[PDB]
């Protein structure tokens, strides 16, 4: 294909990063992907007429801040900041992940999208308004998703590609 994109999915354990990744790639809901396994996948898609090679890093594993991990994260071109709408802690952690991205990217303008996952669940504890206000403060889009139903999944990843395109033309 034509353009390759290095996307990175970050967020607390259990918010659905693996399930979102497998949905995009396989169009199936995996309800228990090994929570410790970090891996990357490829999706070849046409987005707005451009053939796109999406490399998606589904982050997982031990929390560690070695120079080596910083450099691996530094290679990502755009990030999904994922929380789960039924998990306030995962939303409170969003600040941490945004700041780690900025730290290793050494920049305040990195392509990012805010993702509220598990939108199918009725047990909401994070208001849609709160997430919109945060994403507005960050200057990034906000997409509600459900890896279970595939709601918003294509929109989230494709919006991230569009944010990378915008960044490149700045
Ligand atoms: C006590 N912690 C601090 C406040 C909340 C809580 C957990 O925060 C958390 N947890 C992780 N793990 C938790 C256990 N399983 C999954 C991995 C992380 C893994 N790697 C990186 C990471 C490392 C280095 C550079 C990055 C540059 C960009 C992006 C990332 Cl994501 C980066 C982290 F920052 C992680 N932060
Ligand atoms: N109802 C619902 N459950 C989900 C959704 N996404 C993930 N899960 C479930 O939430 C748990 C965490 O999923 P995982 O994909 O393993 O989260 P990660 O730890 O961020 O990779 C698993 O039991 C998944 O089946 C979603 O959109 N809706
Ligand atoms: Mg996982």
């Amino acid at each position: 294909g034509m353009t390759e994109y290095k996307l990175v999915v970050v967020g607390a354990d259990g918010v659905g990063k693996s399930a979102l990744t497998i949905q995009l790639i396989q169009n199936h809901f995996v309800d228990e992907y090994d929570p410790t396994i970090e891996d990357s996948y490829r999706k070849q898609v046409v987005i707005d007429g451009e053939t796109s090679l999406l490399d998606i890093l589904d982050t997982a594993g031990q929390e560690e801040y070695s120079a080596m991990r910083d450099q691996y994260m530094r290679t990502g071109e755009g990030f999904l900041l994922v929380f789960a709408i039924n998990n306030t802690k995962s939303f409170e952690d969003i600040h941490h992940y945004r700041e780690q991205i900025k730290r290793v990217k050494d920049s305040e303008d990195v392509p990012m999208v805010l993702v509220g996952n598990k939108s199918d669940l009725p047990s909401r504890t994070v208001d849609t308004k709160q997430a919109q206000d945060l994403a507005r403060s960050y200057g990034i889009p906000f997409i509600e998703t459900s890896a279970k139903t595939r709601q918003g999944v294509d929109d989230a990843f494709y919006t991230l590609v569009r944010e990378i395109r915008k960044h490149k033309e700045k």
